[PDB]
């Protein structure tokens, strides 16, 4: 007869966006999809062997290195006071989203504090302007689950000093997303948002902002933070963001429970 | 007069292994080193712009992808029961080294549990033998600090099924380290150790071991776990491992406090 809701959920797991009601029973539909998914994993294993999340990180890395940005690898486990100094006190939404570790540490919910410190230190060593970026894990306790992950990967890039303009910031964003092949629209110190439909890809800022002084920053700057899993979701037409996460349930958006 | 211990520590920070007592005061020696380090950072920023830790990860990644290993990106924040199922009860050294998060989670001290699960799931989809690997952050509370980091990066590779022999395992290790240009010696189920002097680069294992059954593994296997920061330390002749870590104090083994 008709498919139960549980059967439909089971098939949805095995379903890729590329796949194409009938007089066909669950057993057959499931067996067909199981076959298709196994071949997909076999093809990856025979040919490229690269994880989508790792591969995107390498592509994004090459992009910013080529455009003059220095690659940063900063701590993921950061001091808890970095949170307070970011202006995240107990009345903010983010205050309740912090994964605390021990008494004095936590998991970074963003790349800003570490990059802030790098900007200050590199100013004493590097010529104007100063262009840096980081790609790495970030952690937020989230109530949602359709566009949100508690463990996700963020890309943040910053330029400091000369040429820190709204137009320049939009140009970098535009070149970047056109390079990846991801459609977007920008929605407008100056705080921007990069949208794909009703999905937020990025939040860009045109400094200076009054927060800079706490970190010893006294120059103009432009910056943006992207989520790699959201980028993957859009690029690969994944219906749920969990298909793009670090996961034991999905490899390259393919179910591992076959 | 003579340099104080504090002055010597300060200069040691500014010192690279390549640099070469005299009638020279601290102010001058420090000013010289500050000059040399700034130029190093300027050279990186003008030329390559790549972080040593990220770059090594990409090189290691290319190595194993080319030799038939599938790239894994699994969760860093893992269920706490994975620790108990690894055979780490409250009488082991590792039990006291776990960074717990919330009631039911922790930071992975190793890549084994996630890779164990991937081995089981991929067996139902992939032809013999099954070759996978992962590179990512790992966390252990450590009392030492000269060869140990609390936040470090691990490389683990595994082959399952055919050809899982001591000789084959040693061949992969040998090809790998000769590719990187890192001198070593192997010290001998079968548990191996890859040493650089008195520094442990890796611990390799030739399965099966009785632990496999808890993870639903019933085949022969070979595997090894490397620390990327230790690899960097040896390769770059860093005297302390903190020069190779995710850090706000060092970029590519160069002090950021100039
Ligand atoms: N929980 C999450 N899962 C996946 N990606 C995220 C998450 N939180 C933030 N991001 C990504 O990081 C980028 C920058 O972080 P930011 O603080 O700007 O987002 P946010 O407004 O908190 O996200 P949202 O409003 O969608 O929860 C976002 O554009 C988004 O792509
Ligand atoms: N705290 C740490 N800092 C840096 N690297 C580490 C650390 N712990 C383990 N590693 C690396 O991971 C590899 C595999 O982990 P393993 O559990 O085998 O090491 P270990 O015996 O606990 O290390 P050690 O005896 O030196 O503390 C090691 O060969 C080492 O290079
Ligand atoms: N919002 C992202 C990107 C950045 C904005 C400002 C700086 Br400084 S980094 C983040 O917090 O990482
Ligand atoms: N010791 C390292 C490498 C591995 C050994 C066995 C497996 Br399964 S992975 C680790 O625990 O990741
Ligand atoms: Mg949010
Ligand atoms: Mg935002
Ligand atoms: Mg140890
Ligand atoms: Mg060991």
């Amino acid at each position: 007869p008709a498919l139960t809701k549980s059967q439909t959920d089971r098939l949805e797991v095995l379903l890729n966006p590329k796949d194409e009601n009938s007089g066909k029973p669950f057993r057959e539909l499931e067996s067909e999809l199981l076959s298709r998914r196994k071949k997909d994993l076999q093809q990856i294993y025979a040919e490229e062997r690269e994880n989508y999340l790792g591969k995107l990180e390498r592509e994004i890395t090459r992009f910013f290195v080529d455009r003059g940005f220095l690659e940063i690898k900063s701590p993921i486990l950061i001091p808890l006071e970095y949170i307070e100094r970011m202006g995240i006190d107990n009345d903010t939404e983010l205050s309740k989203q912090i994964f605390r570790v021990d008494k004095n540490f936590c998991l970074r919910p963003m790349l800003a504090p570490n990059l802030y410190n790098y900007l200050r230190k590199l100013d004493r060593a590097l010529p104007d302007p100063i262009k840096i970026f980081e790609i790495g894990p970030c952690y937020r306790k989230e109530s949602d689950g359709k566009e949100h992950l508690e463990e996700f990967t963020m890309l943040s890039f910053i330029q400091m000093g000369s040429g820190c303009t709204r137009e320049n910031l939009e140009s970098i964003i535009t070149d970047f997303l056109n390079h990846l092949g991801i459609d977007f629209k920008i929605v407008g110190g100056d705080t921007l948002d990069v949208m794909h439909g009703d999905l937020e890809l990025s939040s860009a800022v045109v400094g200076p902002i009054p927060l800079d002084r706490e970190w010893g920053i006294d120059k103009p700057w432009i910056g943006a933070g992207f989520g790699l899993e959201r980028l993957l979701k859009v690029k690969h037409d994944f219906k749920n963001i969990k298909r793009a996460a670090r996961s034991e349930s999905y490899y390259n958006g393919i179910s591992t429970n076959l």
